[PDB]
Formats: C-alpha cells, sequence, structure tokens
C-alpha cells in the first residue's frame, strides 16, 4: 500500500536536496527530516574534550521520529479515496526499529577532503566549534560506516559531489523502477 524510501548520508552532502527534488516528482509523497529530531542544545552532552556529541544517535529523540512516522502512515490510509514518505537523514541506516521499513535505500556519500571543506561553509546552531569535524563529526561518520558494514539490508551508494540534476536523475531513475517491481 505504501512506499517508504530512506536517503541517508555523510552530513552536508544534499540530502534534503534530494528528497525535495524527488517529492517535487513524485505523487502524494511526503518528507521527513531526521534534523527536526535533535534535541536543545541543553539536553546535549560533551565527551573527553568538550565536544558536544550531536552525531550520534544519542543527540536524536527518535521515538518522537518514530511518532512522526506512525502519523504518516495514519494519513496515507485516507490519502487516496501509491503513498510515497521519503525519511532523510544523517543517522537512519544504525536504528534497528526501522530496518524493515525501507522499500528503497540510498546513501550519499563525500570523502574526507570535501565533506570537510563543504562543512565549513555550512552554519549550524549551535555553530562548529573549532576542530569541530576532526574531532567529532569524521570519527562520528566512520562510526556510522562500520556499523553499517552488518547492515541487513540493500543500500544504493551515491557519489554526493555529483550534480543535484545528476543525482535527481540517478535516483529518480531507479526509483521508478523499483515502484514498478512492486
Ligand atoms: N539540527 C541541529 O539543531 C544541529 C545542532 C548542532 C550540530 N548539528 C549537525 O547537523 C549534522 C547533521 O545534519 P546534516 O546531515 O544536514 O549536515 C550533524 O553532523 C550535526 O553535527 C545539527
Amino acid at each position: 500500500k505504501t512506499f517508504i524510501i530512506g536517503i541517508s548520508g555523510v552530513t552536508n552532502s544534499g540530502k534534503t536536496t534530494l528528497a525535495k527534488n524527488l517529492q517535487k516528482h513524485l505523487p502524494n509523497c511526503s518528507v521527513i527530516s531526521q534534523d527536526d529530531f535533535f534535541k536543545p542544545e541543553s539536553e546535549i552532552e560533551t565527551d573527553k574534550n568538550g565536544f558536544l556529541q550531536y552525531d550520534v544517535l544519542e543527540a536524536l529523540n527518535m521515538e518522537k521520529m518514530m511518532s512522526a512516522i506512525s502519523c504518516w502512515m495514519e494519513s496515507a490510509r485516507h490519502s487516496v479515496v501509491i503513498p510515497i514518505l521519503i525519511i532523510e537523514g544523517f543517522l537512519l541506516f544504525n536504528y534497528k526499529p526501522l530496518d524493515t521499513i525501507w522499500n528503497r535505500s540510498y546513501f550519499l556519500t563525500i570523502p574526507y577532503e570535501e565533506c570537510k571543506r563543504r562543512r565549513s561553509t555550512r552554519v549550524y546552531q549551535p555553530p562548529d566549534s573549532p576542530g569541530y569535524f576532526d574531532g567529532h563529526v569524521w570519527p562520528m561518520y566512520l562510526k556510522y560506516r562500520q556499523e553499517m558494514q552488518d547492515i541487513t539490508w540493500e543500500v544504493v551508494y551515491l557519489d554526493g559531489t555529483k550534480s543535484e540534476e545528476d543525482l535527481f536523475l540517478q535516483v529518480y531513475e531507479d526509483l521508478i523502477q523499483e515502484l514498478a517491481k512492486q
């Protein structure tokens, strides 16, 4: 009845833009962004070096996100008199409760050098502290990729250095084939 797409990947790799571009070309499609479920700074912990622990599941209210997904599911049942949900976020594929929800999974990748450069041009709240990328972001990303070594479902890895349109066309082409097989 429904088709759920997961778009994860390294930080600042065009995940939200890809989700939005796909949505504009798919009927009855909604998007849920993991970034909307981060806990407030006051609830974030710090490591031995004083770095805020934002790049781990503990920094997110995943129970609240599951509730949001369940709400979409209920809405989807009344949207037709196929409903598509795209869930996008940097830490989705290591969350066990959702391991069986994915009908198709995409993962945006960008090498260390370029990822660091792009991250610096972006402003977060709170802003990245000095040395935050090498001290927390990248190490946690590597931990995430390590956890994914034992992933239990198929993931399509994407080159995040490709253009917005290139990525959209690539994923759309794949998605329509998957929808057809359903
Ligand atoms: N959303 C917030 O309120 C918030 C606050 C501080 C740091 N961050 C950063 O956002 C990143 C993930 O979001 P993106 O995948 O969009 O870059 C994480 O790597 C994290 O370090 C987000």
